[PDB]
């Protein structure tokens, strides 16, 4: 029993981690068998970032300017190439910590660890989500550029997120590990803001799932609501559309409940217009779109209450 | 920016767990240097020292990963069954064992069958139940802090009471709170707010640009202990007020000018309003976890 925002172990992440420094920038790089990665901004001062070339800055780059500290070692760079917002360092030693890996790019709605770093060292690891509008909210401090966004599926690493920067309203971007950014944002200070966010409806719905199966069922109504008359109003609501894929994905969490998807979407067709009045759901006075139904399956029993 | 419920690395956990089977029983230990520690009701109204005589060290099967340690000893230290293995863990940590205080916060690395599967931080409640999440097979799953390269392990999983709430020992065996090892009623007592966190949490949010909550007014002590006590929170004590010295410096606001914003919030609530992203007053953040998550503390 029970039910917490859960990350996945960091241990085969904290062995990638190493300082990147290229000047008087100093960020976080991720070591994997001989290359490391890190922010191709590390190339640049806080002048260039109104309008960095990226090209011309790293052509005027030798392997030496580059400085990389995997714990107390120095790692030697023998070459350096760019993919995208990405910077490679090809290193003379392997990491002999490379877990089996993945870079896998992520969807709006999926779930993922974050191991957050200052100098290559971790400081902290914490569960959280990519939001709809492409940012996510995490919590991060100058020098935490390099950290990566992780998930672990049986024995493997899947890497799907590198932050890059925070956004004015205190939220992050950042790319996957080919250096392509989530969201309409670029890795130069613009006025770019955080399009309007939205709340994770097949989340939302699968969290309500893990209550059912915890014992709580006082939010159920008797109704239910055609997919069409849910998404009219969840919308006014800022809730995503709820798509048929969400239906046919949250299938696993209806059947070992015994609640309809449909029946589900009526019963948060009614929170929505109710509130909570006074009652928690799972420990919590908000409704929660952090879980996936993914995540409700692995992290909940198989036997309802 | 940002503000999340942060658990410490585990990886230095990660490299001591260990599956252990007896008979037909099988839960998680705790493999530091020659010994693996994992609770006493592996071996299970018991007289633990009558069920544990009857047992020879082949009785006992532990695994680490997918090699086998093999036992050459046994003793119990109160709940606590202590392993002698055959072999060192490599992988052994610098390390301490500590008991923790009720409101002092801790990460845990669940487990099952020696191998973890989630981490994730919470807190030491006043009536010494922690707010988990376990399933059966837990049991021997560890809570910890690091020390700057130091693992101070202090919670080692039990239980779970009928409330859904879960107990345990420090590494010396010793339960939290009125606790037995065995199958009896036993109820958590009436739980209360640790007040200290929820006031170092009010700074967090301070520091994060959220003031919406504080006001003009100051309180003594004494008045805002009456308030305290009418709402199940805990007594605020003066090393609390010392405690949250650092971040009433911090922020310009004094611990008692903060304790009538939460005076405010107890007696009228939140109105629509979120502080942190939060309708409930948040109280599994000690001021220590929010001086460390507010400065950037690495390991
Ligand atoms: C101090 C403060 C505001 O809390 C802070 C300060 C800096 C933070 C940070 N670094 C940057 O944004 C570097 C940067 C700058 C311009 C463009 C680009 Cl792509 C990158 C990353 N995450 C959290 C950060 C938090
Ligand atoms: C099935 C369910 C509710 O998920 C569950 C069942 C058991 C769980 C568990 N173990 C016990 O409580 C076993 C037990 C019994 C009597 C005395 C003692 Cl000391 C221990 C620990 N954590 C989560 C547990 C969760
Ligand atoms: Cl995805």
């Amino acid at each position: 029993s029970g039910f917490r925002k859960m990350a996945f172990p960091s241990g085969k992440v904290e062995g990638c981690m190493v300082q990147v420094t290229c000047g008087t920038t100093t960020l976080n790089g991720l070591w994997l068998d001989d290359v490391v990665y890190c922010p191709r901004h590390v190339i640049c001062t806080s002048e260039d970032m109104l309008n960095p070339n990226y090209e011309d800055l790293l052509i005027r780059k030798s392997n030496h300017n580059f400085l990389v500290q995997a714990g107390n070692v120095q790692l030697r760079v023998i070459g350096h190439s760019m993919q995208n917002c990405v910077l490679k360092l090809k290193v003379d030693t392997a990491n002999p910590k490379t877990p089996k890996y993945k870079f896998v790019r992520i969807q709006p709605g999926q779930t993922f660890s974050v191991l957050a770093c200052y100098n290559g060292s971790p400081s902290g690891v914490y569960q959280c989500a990519m939001r709809p509008n492409f940012t996510i909210k995490g919590s991060f401090l100058n020098g935490s550029c390099g950290s990566v966004g992780f998930n672990i599926d049986y024995d493997c690493v899947s890497f799907c997120y590198m932050h890059h920067m925070e956004l004015p309203t205190g939220v992050h971007a950042g790319t996957d590990l080919e250096g392509n950014f989530y969201g309409p944002f670029v890795d130069r200070q613009t006025a770019q803001a955080a399009g309007t966010d939205t709340t994770i409806t097949v989340n939302v719905l699968a969290w309500l799932y893990a209550a059912v199966i915890n014992g709580d069922r006082w939010f159920l109504n008797r109704f239910t609501t055609t997919l069409n008359d849910f998404n009219l109003v969840a919308m006014k609501y800022n809730y995503e559309p709820l798509t048929q894929d969400h239906v046919d994905i949250l299938g696993p969490l209806s059947a070992q409940t015994g609640i309809a998807v449909l029946d589900m979407c009526a019963s948060l067709k009614e929170l929505l217009q109710n509130g909570m009045n006074g009652r928690t759901i799972l420990g919590s006075a908000l409704l929660e779109d952090e879980f996936t139904p993914f995540d409700v399956v692995r992290q909940c029993s198989g036997v309802t209450f």
